[PDB]
This record gives structure tokens, C-alpha cells and sequence, in this order.
């Protein structure tokens, strides 16, 4: 449904001087995943605010989920869900509060048996090179979910955001479920700076696909 990038459409790497450490810290190790909350509190009228806790680091105690409109919020209000997504910044109104955007699923009617593997196919300058598998346990699964994984494999594995400078000049990856599919721009917009509130706002809306049916294609040019 969603056109593929136009021409010139995709961020370029070179045409970012900031630190390419910020985006690599979205999708490293570290990430928001909570199984069975309900809300305990709301900040906005599009936020839900989650007794979610950092039993890696003890860094949060509470997690606030931005949604792009208030349908989304009043939703998930007071329903049982999973959480699942990356976390950007560290405010307060005791331990420190942590932001993210969507990442919300119903927790009844939605776990699977076993885990489901989802087939990854990268392709560097066109050529299909890579391909690696990732894992839920969720009927219906964020974008952000499998995004998270792709491109935490990408970190881990292909070196796709390291501290310093980038490898690959553009990258988007690409959700197919049946007919219909869309995509995302993995590169930071040009320039100095990189605001990790505005490139994960991409995620407010709370985009869900079947993991039975969606297929994950990444594409990446240097």
C-alpha cells in the first residue's frame, strides 16, 4: 500500500556529523518490555504511564507511552497488555521515568505455544547476502517489536550503527503482510544533531501485524 522510496527519498549517513552513538543506543541490548501492566496513572491525554521496572539496571521505575492521537491512550487505558520498545530519555513528574512510543498489545487472546520465527532477508546493494530469523510469542506484534530485533541483530552482527560513522550510506526496512505493506527510513536526517523523541515518534501509532503472515525484507546501500 505504501509506496517504496522515491529517488533521493532515504536519509544519507554521510549528510549526518553527529554522533551516530544516539541511534545505536535505541537498538542495542537495552529496550522497554513488560508483560501483564495495566496503567497506573496518565500524564496527557495521549500518554498511559506504566508501573514498568529496569530490573537490568534499576535506571526506571515508571514508563510513559506516547500515542500519536487519543483513541489510542482511551484504548489501552485500562486493558491488561504487554509492552515492548525503545526507550529514549529519563524525566522526572524515587527513581527517574523513561518515554517511548506505542509498543502496546492486548495481553488476553494474544500468546502463542511456542515461539514464532519471523524470516529477515537483507540485501546489501541489492544482492540478498543475509538472512536471519526473529522470534515472538504475540498473534498480533508491533512494528516496533520487529524492528527492534532486525535492527539489534543489524548492531550486533553487521555493524549497522556503530559509535563512530556508519558503513551503510541508506537502509529502510520494510513490513509485507499479504498484499499490503510499509516502510521505515533506518538513517538519522541530515545534519548535527539527532532528537531520539522525533525519529522514534515514528512509532505513535501503534502499527500492528500478524506474525503468521508479516515478512520483514531490509535494504541497506553503501
Amino acid at each position: 500500500s505504501q509506496p517504496d522510496p522515491k529517488p533521493d527519498e532515504l536519509h544519507k549517513s554521510s549528510k549526518f556529523t553527529g554522533l551516530m552513538e544516539a541511534m545505536k543506543v535505541l537498538y542495542d541490548d537495552n529496550h522497554v518490555s513488560a508483560i501483564n501492566v495495566k496503567s497506573i496513572d496518565q500524564f496527557l491525554y495521549f500518554d498511559l504511564i506504566y508501573s514498568i521496572k529496569d530490573t537490568k539496571l534499576g535506571n526506571y521505575d515508571n514508563v510513559r507511552v506516547e500515542f500519536k492521537n487519543k483513541d489510542l491512550a482511551d484504548k489501552y487505558k485500562d486493558k491488561y497488555v504487554d509492552v515492548f520498545g525503545a526507550n529514549y530519555a529519563y524525566q522526572c513528574y524515587d527513581k527517574a521515568k523513561t518515554c517511548m512510543y506505542g509498543g502496546v498489545t492486548e495481553h488476553n487472546g494474544n500468546q502463542l505455544d511456542k515461539y514464532r520465527s519471523i524470516t529477515v532477508r537483507v540485501f546489501e546493494d541489492g544482492k540478498n547476502l543475509l538472512s536471519f530469523d526473529v522470534q515472538t510469542n504475540k498473534k498480533k506484534v508491533t512494528a516496533q517489536e520487529l524492528d527492534y530485533l532486525t535492527r539489534h541483530y543489524l548492531v550486533k552482527n553487521k555493524k549497522l550503527y556503530e559509535a563512530n560513522n556508519s558503513p551503510y550510506e541508506t537502509g529502510y526496512i520494510k513490513f509485507i503482510e499479504n498484499e499490503n505493506s510499509f516502510w521505515y527510513d533506518m538513517m538519522p536526517a541530515p545534519g548535527d544533531k539527532f532528537d531520539q523523541s522525533k525519529y522514534l515518534m515514528m512509532y505513535n501509532d501503534n502499527k500492528m501485524v500478524d506474525s503468521k503472515d508479516v515478512k520483514i525484507e531490509v535494504y541497506l546501500t553503501t
